């Protein structure tokens, strides 16, 4: 059992709900919040813009130290950092990025690093400002995570579509 409340369950492991990723953290403080990266850690708009925002700038402070220090993610990388007052964890993940004509074949090694904890809160990867189709990026989550995912739609038109489309 845990504190995760109002989703619909799609499959054993996979669970949506049309909210705010920033307002569900602040709510359930989960172990893992999942954010939307790019490999520079500029969290500058999308997803990381506002779980940066919340942040009060720190995640983005803390990420320039990172980068500094290692270079560089991936695409279809991961990092854990800090989840500052949001969630005992982040985990920064790349998923590509359509509009800089990135492989679309990496979100599913993008999803895979969801499977190294047992349960996330986290947006659909590539979604959004990166430019992938919703549908399909919530096809790759349910055929590739199997941890427990606790998936976040900002979008109310978007979070319907999923769910009556869903196979
Ligand atoms: C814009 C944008 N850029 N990116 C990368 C994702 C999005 C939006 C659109 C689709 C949805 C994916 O879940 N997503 C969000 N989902 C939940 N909380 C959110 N807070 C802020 C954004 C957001």
């Amino acid at each position: 059992v845990n504190s995760f409340s109002g989703y619909l369950k799609l499959t054993d492991n996979v669970y949506i709900k049309n909210a705010d990723i920033v307002e569900e953290a602040k709510k359930v403080k989960p172990t893992v919040v999942v954010n939307a990266a790019n490999v520079y850690l500029k969290h500058g708009g999308g997803v990381a813009g506002a779980l940066n925002k919340a942040t009060n700038n720190a995640m983005q402070v803390e990420s320039d130290d990172y980068i500094a220090t290692n270079g560089p993610l991936k695409v279809g990388g991961s990092c854990v950092l800090s989840g500052h007052n949001l969630a005992k964890h982040c985990l920064h993940v790349v998923g590509p990025n359509v509009n800089k004509g990135e492989d679309i074949q990496l979100l599913k090694s993008a999803y895979e690093n969801f499977n190294q904890h047992e349960v996330l809160l986290a947006p659909l990867l590539s979604a959004g400002i990166f430019g992938a189709d919703p549908i399909h990026s919530l096809r790759v989550c349910v055929d590739t995570v199997r941890t427990n995912v606790y998936l976040a739609v900002f979008d109310k038109n978007l979070y319907d579509k999923l769910v009556s489309s869903f196979l």
